[PDB]
C-alpha cells in the first residue's frame, strides 16, 4: 500500500481510473470533430476552433484525475483510448448535439462517481469532483444546449448560411 | 408633518409611491424578460443583457424617485410588487413589443403625475419630473419603436435568422 | 423536458424558486430600511448606506439563483415579491435586529434547500449552494451580530448620540 | 446561546475546539523539529526552515478554527498544549517520516469532524473542512511522502552527504 | 558537550528554556485575548488585532530565545504551554489589566535571568537580554499602563461607550 | 475525390494516417511516463515535467500531421490509441530509453513513410516530412541517448542518488 493512501477505497480508484478513460476518448472525439471541420468539403474554422478548444480542455481534465490518483496513493491503470464512434459529422448542427450527448454521458458518469465516493466516505473525492468537474460540465452542457438551439432556430442543418453566419458570429 | 415640507400636497406623495411601484414592478418584468432569454430553448444572450440593463435603469428610476420622496418630506409607502403578467414571451419582438407597451404606460403615470404636479403648483416636482423622466421616457420608447420596426422588418418572428442576427448586431 | 436537464428534480426547482422569492423580498426589506434611514426625522447616512448594499447584495443573490435556474434546465416561475412588513423601523438598533432575523431565515430556508438537494442526490446543488450562499449567510449574521452586540453597548436605542457614533465610526 | 448560532450542535463545538488543540500541539511539534535542525551538531538549515513554516501554517490553521468557532456562535474552550513526543529527532529522514505521520494524524482527527458534521446536518462546517483543510492536508501528506521517498532512495540516513543534497536542492 | 559551547553555565541554560515556555504561554493568553474580543457577544475588533499583534510579538521573542539556545550550545527542552488562566476575560479594561499583570510577570522573570546571568559572568547573555527584551518589556508595560488608565478615565468597563470609543480611536 | 487533392496517392494518406496513430500512441506512452514519477514512491518531479513536454511534443506533432492530411485532400481515419506496454517503469533510466527505443521506431516508421513518398513522387509530402520531422526526430535520439549514457555513467539503476541528481542538474 501506498504510504500516503487514507481514506481511499480500491472501488475509488477504480472508477477514477475509467474517469480517466473516459476524458480521454471525450478528447479524442472533440479533436475527430475539430479535424472534420478543418476538411476542405466542410471548412469552417471557428468549429474546428471551437472543437479543439474542447478536446485540450478534456485533456486537462483527465490530468486532473490523474494528478488526483497520485495525490490520493491510488495507482494509474491506462486503457485504450477507443476511437470515436463516428468519422463524419455531417454537419457542424450534428456535431453540437453529439457534443451535447458526449457531455451529458460524462456528468452522468461523474455523478455516479460522486455517488460512489459518498457511499464511501471519501469527503476529499467529493469536493474535488463537485470543485472541478460538476459545475464545469452544468456549463459545458448549458453552451451546447444554448449553440444547438440557436443553430436550430437559424435553420441548420439545410441552411448552409445558417451555419457560416454561426460560425463566423457565436464560435467567431 | 416633516420639518422639510413645503409645497408638497398629499396626493402628489400618493402619486410619487404609486410611480415607485410601478417602477420597481417595470423592473421586475425586465428582468423576467432577460432571464427568459438567457433560457437554454431561447439562447439570445445580448437580448438577455439588454433587458437586464433596462431593469437595472428602472430600479434607478424608483431609487431616484424614493430619494425625492423623502427630500420633500413625504413618507414612502411601499406596496406589493406585482408578478409580470407572462413568464413566457415568445419571442424576441414579442418581448420588445410588451416592452413598448410598458414604457408607454410608464411615459402615460409620469404624465398623469406631472398634470397633477401642475394642478397643485408644485413647479419643483414638475421640473424633477422633467428633467429626470420624460424625456427619458421619450427616448426609450423612440429605441424600442425601432427595435420593434427593424425586428419587423427583418422577418421575425417567424424568421430565426432575423433575431439571431439583430441580436449580433443590433443589441451586442 | 429541456435538453440541459440533468439530476434535477422537480422538488428542487421549486425550492430554487421560492428562494428566488425569497431573496427579492429580502432586497426589498432591506430597501425599505435603507431609505427609512434616508428621511429627514432619521438622518443616519451611513446606516442608509449599508442598508441599501444590503439590498443590492440581496439582489445579486437572487440574479445568481435565477442564473442557475436556467443552467440546470428548470424554468423560473417569478411570485409576487410581498412588501416588507414594517415601515417605521424605529431605530438603528430595531433595523439591525430586524435585518440579522431575515437573514438567519434566509440562513433555515438555504439550510432547508441543501437538505432537500442532499435527499435528491443533486451534487452539484448542494456544490453551488455551500459555495455562494452558506458561508455568506453566516458571514452576514455574524456581523448583523456584532453591529448589534456594540449597538445595546453603546445605549442605543435609547441614546441617539451612541447610534451617531456608530454611523460614523463603524459604518461610515 | 448565542444571537448568532444557528444550525451548530454541541458536539461539532466541541469537535472543533479539539481539532484547535490538535492543530496548535502540531505547530508545537514543528517548531520543535525546525530548531532541532538549528542546532550545531545537526546543521541543516533548510530543512528548519522548511519546518518553521510547517509550524505558522498549522497556526494558521488553528486560527482559522477559532475565527469559524467565534463566527458559528460557539465558544472557544482552550487546553494545554502539550510538549512534542520527541525532543531529538535523529535525521531528517526520521524528522520526515514523523511529519508524516503527524499529518496522516490530523487527516484522520479532520475526517472524524467531517463524518461529524455531516451526521448532524451542518452544510457550512462540512464545505468549511473541504474548502480549507482536506486538499491541503492530501497535498502537504503527498509532498512529505514524496520527501521520504527522495531521502530513502539517496540512502539517508546513513548517507549524511544524502541529507545535505537533500536540503541543499529539494527544500533550499 | 557542544562544540560551540563556551561560558554557558547550566543553570543558565535552564533559565533560557523556562524563559521560553513563559514566552509561549504569553503568546497562548494573548491568543486567547483576542479571541475573546472577536466573539459575537463582545465584538471589539480592534482589541482582537491588538492582542493578535501582542501574541505574534510573543511567539517571535520565544524564536530569538530558541536561537539564542541553539546558538550559545544549550539544548532546547521544551515542556506543556498551559492553558490561560481565564477564558472569559469580561471586559477591554480587564484584558488590559491582565495583560499588564502578564507582561510584569514577564518582565521580572527577564530580570532575575539577568540577575542569573550576572552571577554566571556570561556577558553575552546579559547584552542579548538588555538589547532585545528589557527596554521591549519597559515599553509594553508603559502602553498598556496607558491603555489601562485611559480606559478608566473614560468610564470602563461600566460605559460601553468607552470601550468602543476606545476600540475606534486608541486601537484602531 | 478531394477538389484540392493533386498528386496524393492513397497509400500515401493510409502512411499518414498510420502515422498519426503512431504519434498519438507515443504521446500516451509519455503521458504514462511521466505519471508514473508523479507517483509518491518514485517522485521524481522533473522526470515527469520532461516526459510530459514529451507527450505534448507528439500531440503537435498529430497535429500537424492531421493538418497536412486534410491540406492535401486526404481523409483523416482514425484508430483506436493502444494503451502503453509498461504501466511501471521501474527507474529513471529505464524510462529514458524505452522512449529512445520508442522515437527509434518512431523515427524508423517516418523513414519508411518518406521512402513511400518518395516511390510515389510526392514532393510535398518529402520536404514535409524532411522539414518538421526527420530532425526533430534526430534531435530527439540524441538527447535521450545523452541522457541514457549520464545515468548509466553516474551509476544509475543502482544509485539512486544518481537519478536525485540528474533530476535536479540536468532536467531540472
Ligand atoms: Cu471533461
Ligand atoms: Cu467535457
Ligand atoms: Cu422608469
Ligand atoms: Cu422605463
Ligand atoms: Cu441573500
Ligand atoms: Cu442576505
Ligand atoms: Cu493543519
Ligand atoms: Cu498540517
Ligand atoms: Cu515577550
Ligand atoms: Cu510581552
Ligand atoms: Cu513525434
Ligand atoms: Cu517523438
Amino acid at each position: 500500500t501506498s504510504q500516503v493512501r487514507q481514506n481511499y477505497h480500491q472501488d475509488s480508484e477504480a472508477a477514477i481510473n475509467r474517469q480517466i478513460n473516459l476524458e480521454l476518448y471525450a478528447s479524442y472525439v472533440y479533436l475527430s470533430m475539430s479535424y472534420y471541420f478543418d476538411r476542405d468539403d466542410v471548412a469552417l474554422k471557428n468549429f474546428a476552433k471551437y472543437f479543439l478548444h474542447q478536446s485540450h480542455e478534456e485533456h486537462e481534465h483527465a490530468h486532473k484525475l490523474m494528478k488526483l490518483q497520485n495525490q490520493r496513493g491510488g495507482r494509474i491503470f491506462l486503457q485504450d483510448i477507443k476511437k470515436p464512434d463516428c468519422d463524419d459529422w455531417e454537419s457542424g448542427l450534428n456535431a453540437m448535439e453529439c457534443a451535447l450527448h458526449l457531455e451529458k454521458n460524462v456528468n452522468q458518469s461523474l455523478l455516479e462517481l460522486h455517488k460512489l465516493a459518498t457511499d464511501k466516505n471519501d469527503p476529499h473525492l467529493c469536493d474535488f469532483i463537485e470543485t472541478h468537474y460538476l459545475n464545469e460540465q452544468v456549463k459545458a452542457i448549458k453552451e451546447l444546449g444554448d449553440h444547438v438551439t440557436n443553430l436550430r432556430k437559424m435553420g441548420a442543418p439545410e441552411s448552409g448560411l445558417a451555419e457560416y453566419l454561426f460560425d463566423k458570429h457565436t464560435l467567431g
